[PDB]
């Protein structure tokens, strides 16, 4: 039958979205990967499969039933070869709809894009499809950018994009687990992480830029957001 | 009270996240911006009053300021994701300055109402966002994202042939595909395709709103 390829968020249940939910309580079979977390799965009573290999896995399930739910975390049309399950299934025939999610990007609630520091941003990945790493170059600029998948590589990104013109004092952050309960942000300059000071372990979100300090109090090292 | 800055989503109402929609239920007022749509804007039962702009952002600060004093919470509605592209983080800034307690509630960004994909194997391992319309009207400088695999551009149309334009000055790939999503996430949603020379050449008929992406993503289809 029919595949939804569904972003389950980046980890809170509650930032589902309305669709999402809906396809979860009445989904037959659900495929879920890594990037899921356990309480948005408790919240299907189906059939929970976790889930190339991964294709053809999945073609299988599609059949079996009228429809099926394709969870990834996030949203499955960035940095989770969602394009590719996408190809490989109208290939064979399968219909699929997509249903975003809110992204990991977007888990921290700083402001991306903000007055006078940023009116866009970039996100790239520290490993690619394969196991390679990333042209930074188009990347190094961009007033905010955020890094997915790039704590295990952290120096050697630091130290490139600090060879390609960023400012070794520019404040970024990392967001361990963001929107989960073992969530613990850790903050850093581009410089310190280039020269391995920084303890962060994946998964991790990645924020470069002045905004990063947005909600800082001015008498004090005190976050005004989170208190 | 305390304030929710709460992403509306795309347009699709059922894009709302669960906790956008539980707070738009039970919000004794709803402040809302332009750019959320209609359908989930008529699910929230209290006071609706429109705060935004057509880009002033110090008297939207104040009304805010005046509504959030008045109830135990109030929600402040915003298009897409309130963090990116909206002047959010001024809002909350503004805000916890004056000593209004704060949440964020993330929503799936209009960078994202599409549904195609943004990365993908051998075309693109990153992509970049900007606006083609900045605070108080201003034009982007866009050499920092020029040559980014993906571009995504919001609220781009009007001023597309210049974006276009700069695009190819700033060294970006003349017979690059595009594509605009004209009205994303709603019935009414129309795609048109287009390299980038045609638009910089005015060869290219959108009306807004729409959601340009611009890569070798966009064929892969
Ligand atoms: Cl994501
Ligand atoms: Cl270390
Ligand atoms: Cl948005």
């Amino acid at each position: 039958g029919r595949v939804y390829l569904v972003g389950a968020g980046p980890g809170d249940p509650e930032l589902l979205t309305l669709k999402a939910y809906r396809l979860l309580k009445e989904a037959p079979v659900v495929l879920y990967d890594r990037l899921v977390d356990e309480r948005v799965l408790a919240l299907a009573p189906g059939e929970k499969v976790y889930v190339e290999e991964i294709h053809r896995l999945l073609l299988r399930h599609a059949r079996a039933h009228p429809f099926v739910v394709r969870l990834k975390g996030g949203d499955p049309m960035v940095f989770g070869r969602g394009g590719e399950e996408v190809l490989f299934l109208l290939r064979h025939g399968v219909p699929v709809e997509v249903v975003p999610g809110v992204t990991s990007l977007l888990a921290s609630g700083l402001p991306l894009t903000h007055r006078g520091l940023a009116h866009g941003f970039a996100a790239v990945s520290g490993v690619l499809e394969g196991g390679g790493y990333p042209d930074l170059r188009p990347f190094a600029r961009v007033p905010t950018l955020v890094v997915l998948m790039g704590v295990g590589r952290r120096v050697w990104i630091a130290k490139e994009l600090l060879r390609l013109g960023r400012d070794p004092r520019e404040p970024t952050l990392f967001v361990e687990r963001a929107s989960t309960p073992k969530e613990r942000r850790v903050h850093a300059r581009l410089e310190e992480v280039a020269e391995g000071k920084v303890e962060v372990r994946p998964p991790a979100l990645w924020i470069l830029g002045e905004v990063v300090r947005v909600f800082a109090e001015k008498e004090a090292p005190v976050d005004a957001l989170a208190l």
